């Protein structure tokens, strides 16, 4: 039987026997990811060209007026706003919403893929909501995943249920379901960082990226895979298994990438698809933050790899 | 004033006072891609998953073919997808020999990775009967050449004398709109992108010059690294960015990776277009002559400062 | 505040505390309206034609296919199907559906506007489905409303809280709210009706028309509208007000439409618009059916026009 | 083999060794109406009603083919429904044709979603004078081409000229008009009638009595159906498509009828007849009526011609 998303996550909240406002925030989001979709492919940039006679900033603004209008939120973190957004009253629900609403989009000039990034927890206080009540942990999170806008437009949904893909029919702004309660392979053969930097390397990264090059044994050396988008990197580690890295070095020992919005939910997918995610020193989903922009160094993906990388880097610990 | 590829392409052949018949040509090609694309982008897949109760680079391929033999504008062509070249039936012939990569990087189709259209249009030069020699002309040949690139969103880089420009599709009403135009790469750049897992077979110049981007000898800042592993997506980097790109050949693909015919010469053709350059180590991507459709060659492409210094290091290691 | 078809159905469904099952019937009836709305606009028509080298039947195959794998659904009546579709036991809900898959596609070959009806009713009792629970008077009805696929495509959706109309925005995929609580005008100034049976229509008819070419009262005469296609000229009814008549004549002696899912639906959207819809004899809602195909006389719209036809009637008695 | 708007225009240029300045203008109408039709869609009303946080389309509409024809470099005066004065392009943009266009023809409608449509004629400047108004005051017998798009249940485009009628279908997955309907020719006599009859009481005799006779026919025929749209190119579709008569006749508060001359009767007339159909004001046919003001108005009956002549026959008994 075919299965969109909209019935999919209808089914979970029934099954659960959620009062529909985890549901509605849901129905919320994948409105706007089809909306950021469609502006990514560019439909009607003929009328800013003069048939008739910014992106990043209205993905934020989709991902925000959708969030709010649903009734089911009261904090929302996004990659774009300095400090964390406050719901007014009369429209605050029960979830904390951190989000990257166009990740990658830095380099979008190149028509790179590019995607959304969220996570989705409960508030855990009755306080009146702020920013803390984002500083939770990944391993609290409740839904999290992201919107590839590759070749195609795929939103991957991780819950407690596992991870589940849904690809966008552009023709009837459908979210189908096609990949079900997927995981990831235990081993890859593909390892993702930017090498340009090696000068720069820890001496277990250059060491571990050294063995993917240079087996010690008979197999074959690792490929090659960066694009510079996190979202398209991390699910193409999750198709093809392999590993990811966005590790520490001296200049910058806690990484680049952000722990709210890219590494905790990415983290998250990874887990439920059988997966791994470490900062080298402990999981991702483990750290407890004390800033809603922190970040975190990041190796995640088959665990068979993400394992192998954590023996390099113990032995120069 | 707004200029659509189709507006675009039909004042070329005014001013050149053609006949018409690269126009149909290109027309058809341009609605091919339109079709590749809103394939590419999965329209109609919920009908595929029973909403009611071919592969992609196969379709891809039907839809090429079947335009650019409806346009009677060709007689020899050459796909990816076919092992032999396609001679157009007598009555459907024209002049043009086409070249393509229907739905080139899609062996990676499955994690949505960038794809793409390649194509490169030569006139037939001989007045023997149509054959699969006719497509066997160096790059130096190209009438027009570019490619189609289905990421983020769609867009068509055409080539001709002229110089290089970029269309964006719109989807909603299905028209490349020109958006840049008379495209030129930068000198240099600061982004160099191969599969450096093939680092253990690499010549030594190029494992020198890739040592060079990372450490510099003046001490400037390292080179970022970027492979997305779809040519399309890493040449249409190179030509926004700047930077450098190699295949170079391996010991799984001793003469290159890429295929000469519909990957190096047309994008070799718009680099050359843009000011920038392209090499096989030893001589001009363009300058190669084929012997076979689908040969294989060494790729070193991009900004020409930055491919000059690897031809410099080259010439070190002879 | 934006308002989506999607959230506004899983909203209402919260505040009568249902189970879900109406919202999973309602959300799969958008989706297969977005499809046909597809297929009609002629999306794809190109491969038809041989780019790479039924219309009716697709459309009933889209809601019946949709409508069992909501869950929701127990009988399915269609225009299209001789005998009631009884839904196979692990796929059934509790509710019936009648509905028009492509209302007015007779004359689809000249592009005039088309459409999809739709009215759902539960099922109370105990006893195995089968098609007499369809056989219901329309005043039962839980919900109704039709697509338009006309120069836009509009979703109009009836129920007890009202008539709200949503726009189709196929950049999206996604049914905009932009009518709420739509109430019809007391009196129109259009009369809609095939004047090419004016030799079979009743006395009453043709006194009523009279009356809209020359009135009594020296007003101005209406004016003349008929589309042909049922969805197009209500809808034009519910927008703008007057009156649409399908009688009786000499070759459709009990009418023409049909009473379960054609005349039912829109009576009630007219009514709940604050319109009227009879027979002539009564209420269009009232008539109990005693076939799933029956065919009714119908007079519909805004309440004056209707009441002024019925004047006319009760004086022919 | 598949054949787009796009390839049948250029290689009808081609044929006609065409300098490909009309190629260019039909191109350039090819992409407004592909934006026009998006936009009549709804594409984007989400943004209207606030998803992220204005033109009426009769306006957009307007502005799209305007805008459209003059950077095409192939037109020098332009009338349009939408303005008063023709447009004169300027200098640099100039070509040799004039084009009459009613943008979105039935739109004062659009609320209630019935289809709507864009008209419109081209035609060559005849004078060696400046261009100005006076180029568009050409009687339509004089059109190089004229057809129209209707924004129906589908959008098509029909395209008219001495090759004959071609419809193409608009596939908005790929933005790509198809031929789907060649060399198209109408009824000869049809079963259907299209005019608005609640102005009852102002008919003309002849239109009472032609009407009367196709609801009660004197020779124990069927009585014809009746559809009424109420916008043109709907209406006018339908006759070619299925027959029949199509009328907005002159009356007695109308005596010069309704529909406008030069961008609406001209090119529905002229699609008419090379269908093989009819166009007559009642006194005269349409593309012989020779303008003086290009906001004029005509009386326009059209359609299968046995019914046009049938129509004729019962406005000559009355004078
Ligand atoms: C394990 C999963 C996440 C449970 C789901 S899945 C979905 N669509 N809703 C819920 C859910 C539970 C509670 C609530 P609520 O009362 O906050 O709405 O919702
Ligand atoms: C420099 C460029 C390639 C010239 C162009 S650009 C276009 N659309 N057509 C032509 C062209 C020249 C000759 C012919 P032809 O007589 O084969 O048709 O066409
Ligand atoms: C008055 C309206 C129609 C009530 C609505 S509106 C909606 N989306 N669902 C319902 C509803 C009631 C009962 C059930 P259920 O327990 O069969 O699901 O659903
Ligand atoms: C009979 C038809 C109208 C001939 C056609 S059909 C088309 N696409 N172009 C032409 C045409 C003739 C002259 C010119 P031009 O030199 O003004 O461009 O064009």
């Amino acid at each position: 039987d075919v299965n969109t998303l909209t019935r999919f996550v209808m089914e979970e909240g029934r099954k659960a026997r959620g009062t529909g406002e985890l549901t509605q925030l849901l129905n919320s989001l994948c409105t706007a990811v089809k909306a950021i979709s469609s502006a990514v492919r560019k439909a009607g940039i003929a009328h800013l060209y003069g048939i008739a006679g910014k992106l990043d900033v209205l993905s934020n603004d989709l991902v925000m007026n959708m969030l709010k209008s649903s009734f089911a939120t009261c904090v929302l973190v996004s990659e774009e706003d300095k400090h964390a957004i406050i719901v007014e009253p009369e429209k605050r629900g029960k979830y904390v919403v951190c989000f990257d609403p166009l990740d990658g989009s830095s380099n979008i000039d190149c028509l790179v893929s590019v995607g959304t990034i969220f996570g989705i927890y409960r508030k855990k206080s009755t306080d009146e909501p702020s920013e803390k009540d984002a500083l939770q942990p990944g391993r609290n999170l409740v839904a999290a995943g992201y919107a590839l806008y590759g070749s195609a437009t795929m939103l991957v949904l991780a819950m407690d249920c596992g991870v589940n893909c849904f690809m966008l029919d552009p023709a009837i702004g459908e979210f189908i379901l096609v990949d079900k309660d997927v995981k990831i392979k235990k081993k890859g053969k593909i390892y993702s960082l930017n090498e340009g930097y090696a000068k720069d390397f820890d001496p277990a990264v250059t060491e571990y990226i050294q063995r993917k090059k240079f087996p010690p044994d008979n197999s074959a050396p690792y490929g090659a895979r960066y694009v510079g988008s996190m979202v398209a990197d991390v699910h193409r580690t999750l198709v093809y298994g392999g590993i990811f890295l966005y590790p520490a070095n001296k200049k910058s020992p806690n990484g680049k990438l952000r722990l709210l919005y890219e590494c905790n939910p990415m983290a998250y997918v990874m887990e439920k698809a059988g997966g791994m995610a470490t900062t080298g020193k402990e999981a991702v989903l483990d750290v407890i933050p004390t800033d809603i922009h922190q970040r975190a160094p990041v190796i995640l993906g088959s665990p068979d790899d993400v394992l192998e990388f954590l023996k390099v880097y113990e032995k120069h610990s």
